[PDB]
């Protein structure tokens, strides 16, 4: 517990194992070597489903869940609810003032989202404007540590330019956030795709069954050209060998099963068997601990109401040198 | 009392005679017909005094001092400063959501504002976006009344269209705007432009003296081609005869000097010698007012703080609602 490090997620559905390799593995490790902070980001959440509230809303208690579920400790991670935290909004305003429209269309990766999004030109202020919301809730919490994927990283440094630009504008009252890159690659879907998502429906959910995670497994896109076991089949491209990479404990076993695969003979359902064996290796004590924490409603309320309060008193703090800092009438 | 009225300067210096027939004494007369509220627009004067924090602060007593001056009465106008009601930016950063950036984009004043300022795409957002910002203020103090400038109908409008918006998406706890337009067009200034500022460097503030008064009026562009008096001179572009239309309670007595100027024997001088009284008139009692409250400094400190708490009162009675209508989590 040294650096204070700040993640997060915006709760619009259950997490998944794309979630789990992606940055929860990382999560569990990083709240025993700093303090973590992880934000249930449902104001960012709303920049786009200002239009579904009430999946917002449900989502929060559902991601909280997948949290502890995932292994992040109530008494190591400070959880917080975005929502309850209006010093967000209060300094995501200033911070509006320190950016201009021009650098804000060009950042990468809110571009390719408004692409994806189909938006046009109908992108919605709220959305356009969210990597400064962001970069608020970094400076606020006061994080020095910032995991990201490289396509994050333009939500990072423009934050940092902003804490710049507010420091020498005002006074150096902010910390300049520091990026822990990446996570290697992101988990591709079941069916190939290169990302894993409950909208492409291509994704297993921390909270599938057991039996769940195998008839998934079971269905999962493998290679075109392999059509029996005698074949050769290709690896590369497999996401059955892309998810051994990232969850089978022993790469002797995964190397192996690429070597006899390639060779020929190794049809899809041994290794697919062998990938339901990795997997529920993986996720059998997440299923335990969700399944209890579901009947102790009560102790995940206390997770998130609690890392709000200090959440709120550590966001209230630095609203307090931010306000003095500006000069605002009365401080 | 009966509606509620939201008016308010961005607090940049000094009030001038636009600010007194452009609104001053609408509301000194609406302030006992109604429920007004005045807003130092703190923080959306920011959006464009980003680096001249300063400058800001100085002028919330400045201005509320004009307030007072101008005949504004603290046992019946709440004046309140923007920056110290955090439930505004809360309620903008939601608003944003509900509009569209190519919408933001259509705006003709703030884009003839951007054009002036040289801004081009470089834009800062804060400045961009200020007419959501303004919604905000109106929604979350209530307003059912704003007076506007025939040049903020745009923002009123879409403060409306937002208003709306929010009702049918979340739950209907907000209330449209309707506008008050006024008679007297923009004050034009000494200069012979269409708008007064102490920017242009061509206003007669509230606090100037006898002599300044007399001094600006003297050096007022009038119209050339009309180089001595016996000639014959024209009403349309001179400040003065837009002046007196302003601020000459006898239109019998002006429509007269708009014969003898179309004539030939009234002179410049005299149009102007006489114009000078009919402004140290208006203002008299305004410069006596203001001795006694600079004398009290106590009081104007007053006016401001008790102010500025009753409204964040309404803010945030508003806020909750806002945030119950919007499913937040935990409302
Ligand atoms: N996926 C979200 C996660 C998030 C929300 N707010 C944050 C603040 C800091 C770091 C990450 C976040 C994003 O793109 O940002």
């Amino acid at each position: 517990a040294r650096p204070r490090v700040l993640t997060g997620d915006r709760p619009t559905g259950a997490l998944h194992l794309g979630h789990l390799a992606g940055s929860l593995q990382n999560r569990v490790r990083l709240q025993d070597e700093a303090e973590l902070f992880v934000l249930l980001a449902d104001v960012q959440a709303l920049t786009d489903h200002f239009d579904r509230p009430e999946q917002v809303r449900e989502n929060v208690l559902a991601v909280a869940l997948d949290y502890l579920a995932a292994g992040l400790d109530p008494q190591k991670t400070t959880c917080v609810v975005q929502s309850a935290v209006p010093e967000l909004a209060e300094l995501t305003v200033y911070f509006l003032n320190l950016v201009t429209v021009s650098h804000l269309r060009q950042n990468p990766t809110v571009k390719a989202e408004i692409a994806q999004k189909g938006y046009g030109e109908r992108v919605p202020a709220g959305f356009f404007v969210y990597p400064v919301s962001q970069a608020a809730d970094i400076a606020a919490f006061g994080a020095t540590l910032v995991p990201v994927g490289d396509d994050q990283l333009p939500m990072l440094e423009q934050t940092r330019e902003i804490v710049r630009r507010f420091n020498a504008l005002y006074a150096p009252v902010l910390a300049e956030p520091q990026a822990q890159l990446s996570r290697v690659p992101r988990l591709p879907g079941l069916d190939g795709q290169a990302k894993m998502s409950k909208s492409l429906g291509n994704a297993i959910a921390l909270g599938d069954s057991a039996d769940e995670v195998a008839r998934k497994v079971m269905g999962m896109y493998t290679d075109p050209g392999h059509l029996r076991a005698s074949d050769p089949g290709r690896v590369e491209g497999n996401p059955v060998f892309t998810f051994l990479d990232a969850f089978d404990p022993d790469p002797a076993r995964v190397q192996a099963l690429k070597d006899q695969y390639r060779a020929g003979g190794l049809g899809d359902v041994k290794v697919k068997k062998h990938l339901i064996d990795v997997l529920n290796g993986v996720l059998a004590p997440i299923r335990t601990r969700r399944a209890e924490y579901e009947r102790d409603p009560d102790a995940v309320l206390r997770f998130v109401t609690e890392g709000t309060a200090r959440g709120r008193e550590v966001a209230a703090q630095t609203l307090g040198q931010v306000r003095r800092a500006m000069r605002l009438f009365g401080h």
